């Protein structure tokens, strides 16, 4: 449900 960007690339936690 949470979503975390990571290196340029947002998705869930």
């Amino acid at each position: 449900n949470g979503v975390c960007c990571g290196y340029k690339l947002c998705h869930p936690c």
